[PDB]
């Protein structure tokens, strides 16, 4: 994270889109994604036990 964070940084594309599916947020113009991991709190899914 630097600076505003948002739009597209590659292609110069203002136009992004949500992508539920895996948490992502991609370019509507080059493909490129920006953040895929929109999460961190962690109920059950990392570390087992028990
Ligand atoms: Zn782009």
């Amino acid at each position: 994270m630097v600076n505003k964070q948002k739009v597209c940084p590659a292609c110069e594309s203002a136009e992004l889109i949500y992508d539920p599916e895996r948490g992502e947020i991609v370019c509507a113009k080059c493909g490129y994604v920006i953040e895929e991991n929109i999460i961190d709190m962690g109920p059950e899914w990392r570390a087992f036990d028990a």
